[PDB]
């Protein structure tokens, strides 16, 4: 969905004076054309009859304007109404693929024009808008309402399952016992969940202002995902990664490719082939999710220290003495390190 | 009705674009306020808020203009259309016998300004108008031209019996057998008829264009009635009177005396008491209808033949010679006056 599409969308989203305006309309059962153009006078060859008004812009107006037959012209910025009751005249030979008057009208204007126009029927309750050759639908709140409660509703469902996942995998962690399935099943929740907000993001945006609280939901549900995951792909792939690298191959599962066991393991650096294997294949985290998320050691220092132990499972070993002898690695650092793998380890196995 | 209301009147009769729109706007059962000014700025204290148009008028435009609310604001002439979607707001303590917003701020208005202010609710087909202090209901043309076939038709009735009453008076009149009962009788249905004439004329008027059928009918009926009138009057009044004077007594039992058989033939110079004495009065005609309207002699001249002869029955005694004796009366004059009395009464009588 091009961006030069969605700045035109915000025009009439919930919450701005033009989309109560519509909303009114739609209630009212009026119909709806509206053009909208910077400069006036360069149109008049689409534009025949109706009224001249040059006037500021206002929810009440509009609504009024409506109940006349014909189209109204507002300015880009919505701050003023040129003109109502008049008949747009877009050349007729232009291809559309709308059936109503109106809307071919519509469709043919905007690729003519290459401004914004938007058309209400009567009967549906639907705003139609129209931008050069696109096309958007936008929607009544109480439907995308239903849609964003369900899809949050289901985002517990899967976060829930994250969680258990993951409560999981840190006992094996802790206890050096993991696999490459568990690392992937975890990985693969985690993925699909993220890929559930994608997917939701543009109901969100078109709820406007009638999203605060649906946005503020999504993101309790997901805050620290996206890093823990990142964290698991540095601590289990099977060489050395960045950050950047792994911030990048979530991204991928998240959009591009398909998060299947075998390809997460594959793209981790596992010559895998059957799903079954992976059970087999025992790997050990190199300690970077417990060192920041835990023991709040920034990532840069984080590498340090994982240069010289390789895995949490010697790190969890080492003494404060041996901590030390790693650079960025203070007094403070290493007894929060080693004392923070402690309690873990006490108190989750 | 003053005629300053008549001349508003004529504006929404009809024939006019004007009416044409309110008809239009009446069968669309929209609402409709509209105020009549000459110059828009020096009555912005009574008109709020609306769009400032000042375009050309036309009647699709007004009717389309009046689907939203408040009111429209026209030049005097009608040939500008100023404001629309105003709110009219006249000084509320300004007394009122309308009921319903739209009315009374209309009559309100019209009282304050001195202005046309038309207005048309929804609940009725019915045109209100006012100016001033005056108020004029407009009807539909279906009602009028109901009232005024009805009216023709009663007319009709009149008139024939009125033919039956001259036709047998005129064998009277030519065997000198006349009793004032025959005039009066003659009289009053000639009264009585051109009294129908006036009471319909407001109709015929609120008809406009639709009223021109209605108005031949009228002159068909009643051609010649009022001088036939005035000539009887002239010819039966028991002392001589002038044509002005007949024409008073015309006006006077059309409008103001009721024509009752006693009532005319006091007013004729009769001294009467009961109407069964008109059957014993004997009278005798002087000549002047039948001079006028057979030998087709002027007035002005007739006067001189009857001061001469006196009666219609000296007249058709004369002889050629003995006529030519009057001052304007020649050869032609004489021959005239002679052969169509002597035809008369040779096929009447």
């Amino acid at each position: 969905v091009p961006q030069e599409l969605i700045e035109k969308i915000k025009l009439i989203s919930p919450g701005t004076e033009l989309r109560k305006a519509l909303d009114d309309i739609i209630n009212a059962n009026f119909g709806a054309l509206i053009f909208l153009v910077d400069d006036p006078k360069k149109y008049e060859d689409v534009i025949q009859g109706g009224f001249w008004l040059d006037t500021d812009f206002s929810a009440e107006k509009l609504y009024e304007l409506s109940k006349m037959d014909g189209a109204i012209v507002l300015s880009e910025d919505i701050t003023k109404i040129y003109y109502a009751n008049v008949h747009l005249v877009p050349d007729p030979t232009i291809p559309t693929g709308e059936t109503g008057t109106r809307h071919r009208t519509a469709e043919r204007l905007a690729k003519q024009t290459g401004k914004v126009v938007i058309a209400v029927s009567r009967r549906r309750n639907i705003i139609s808008l129209y931008y050069k050759n696109y096309k958007y639908v936008v929607n009544q709140v109480d439907f995308l309402i239903s849609k964003v409660t369900q899809a949050i509703s289901t985002l517990e469902k899967y976060k829930d399952n994250f969680n258990k996942l993951l409560s999981e995998l840190e006992v094996l962690e802790l206890e050096n016992r993991v696999t490459l399935a568990d690392v992937v099943r975890t990985l693969a929740k985690g993925f699909e969940l993220l890929r559930i907000v994608e997917e939701i993001r543009p109901y969100i945006v078109e709820l406007g202002e009638e999203g605060r609280l649906a946005r503020m939901q999504l993101r309790e549900l997901t805050e620290d995902v996206d890093d823990l995951l990142v964290l698991l792909i540095m601590d289990y792939s099977s060489e050395e990664v960045e950050e950047e690298t792994a911030q990048n191959i979530l991204q991928d599962f998240i959009t591009r490719r398909e998060p299947s066991p075998i390809s997460i393991s594959r793209v981790l650096g596992y010559d895998v082939q059957q799903a079954a294997q992976l059970d087999d294949v025992l790997v050990s985290a190199r300690g970077y999710r417990l060192l920041k998320t835990v023991a709040r050691i920034p990532l840069s220092i984080g590498y340090n220290v994982v240069r010289m132990f390789k895995t949490l499972d010697q790190i969890s070993k080492a003494s404060v003495e041996d901590l030390k002898k790693v650079e960025g690695i203070g007094e403070k650092r290493a007894r929060a390190i080693s004392e923070s793998i402690s309690s873990l380890k006490h108190r989750k196995t």
